[PDB]
């Protein structure tokens, strides 16, 4: 017998789990022998309303040729767009793309800016800065709000996201990591927000720290207690920071993936070895279909012989699980890795990755 480590289990509240299989069911399958969600954003992303497009927005650029989009967050048309260079002259929005943009009869060219979306690429000739783009009028038939994306194509200034893990549990601490670079200038940079987003649109703020003048690390407690169905978190950011005369706007995303502990394992043990069969002991929190995946290994060369996988449908309380493999000497073998899928949650919520020779079972 080995005893494998402890996971206290949490019950969630499951919509999908009565529509699940309860079919006991085992698999065997032949095998033969990401790791950072790091993620760089060139540009920036944010939601703006009619009222500050009268106004007129920012869209401020380091480069030449930025990439611009504006989509409406309504089902309703967008205004007849103005849009003033850093030099301020007031142009109509299409007059700030190329003439080929402009032009109506190319055909594969696409009609770009309309009265649903709007989308450009500023010609290189207008050059790079503060831009500001202004509604031409307001009428009670556009939309409310408005989705700025700017792409700062050519720019070598980029904001750098990650977090420590890839998966995160009910409970636990997530760290972050903000920075941003330039490898010919050093930034100082005060005003970041960051926070996660959940399937549901739940959100949790990130506690930021200052560690650089151009680095943050930010923690949060991630205690949600809803199912995810198999889609994931993002951490959100978005940092300003001022350079000159010049405005450095960067916003910036990364996925990451969380699962409530719903069963674990507990106890694993051989009960024979003709055929060779394990039996797991499991806690199960939620009533729910459960898969628990195990992967059989053999100077000396390590690789999976067969994987395992034993399915069945199991209500809160205690339970013990057998997987068999076809197959060589018990010291010639050991199980790679023990993991208990949640398919409520589609997700895995309990592993154990590191080798269990079968001389410890
Ligand atoms: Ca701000």
């Amino acid at each position: 017998g080995f005893t494998l480590p402890r996971q206290p289990t949490k019950a969630y509240e499951c919509e999908n789990c009565s529509q699940l299989s309860r079919e006991n069911l085992h698999d065997k399958w032949e095998i033969t022998n990401n790791i950072s969600n790091v993620r760089r954003s060139y540009g920036y992303k944010e939601r703006i309303s009619l009222e500050q497009l009268q106004r007129g927005v920012i869209i401020s650029t380091l480069a030449p040729g930025a990439v611009v989009r504006i989509t409406p967050l309504q089902n309703k048309s967008i205004p007849e767009l103005l849009i003033k260079t850093p030099k301020n002259q007031l142009l109509p929005l299409k007059e700030a793309s190329s003439l080929y943009n402009q032009d109506d009869e190319v055909g594969n060219n696409p009609l770009a800016i309309t009265k649903h979306q709007a989308m450009l690429q500023i010609k290189p000739e207008l050059g790079y800065g503060k831009f500001i783009l202004k509604s031409k009028d307001i009428t009670n038939k556009y939309a409310d709000a408005y989705m700025i994306s700017v792409l700062d194509k050519f720019s070598i200034t980029y904001l750098e996201v990650e977090t420590d893990s890839l998966h995160y549990q009910y409970g636990d601490k997530l760290k972050a990591t903000i920075s941003l670079h330039n490898d010919i200038t050093e930034y100082d940079v005060n005003d970041v927000d960051a926070r996660l987003v959940g399937p549901k649109g739940q959100v949790i703020s990130l506690n930021l720290t200052k560690l650089k003048s151009n680095v943050f690390e930010g923690t949060a407690t991630l205690d949600s207690e809803l199912n995810d169905r198999g889609e994931n978190w993002y951490l959100e950011t978005d940092v300003q920071t001022e350079y000159g005369q010049e405005i450095i706007r960067r916003s910036g995303h990364t996925a990451f993936s969380y699962s409530i502990p719903s069963a674990s394992l507990m106890n694993v043990k051989k009960l024979s070895s003709k055929p060779l069969t394990f039996v797991v002991t499991v806690d199960v929190a939620t009533a729910s279909r459960y898969a628990l995946q195990s992967v059989l290994f053999q100077k000396g060369e390590a690789r999976p012989i067969q994987t395992s996988q034993r399915a069945q449908w199991l209500e809160p309380g205690k339970h013990v699980l057998q997987f068999t493999f076809d197959n060589l000497s018990d010291d010639n073998l050991y199980l790679g890795y023990l993991r208990l899928i949640d398919y409520g949650q589609l997700k895995t919520v309990y592993q154990y990755n590191q080798p269990v020779k079968l001389s410890q079972l």
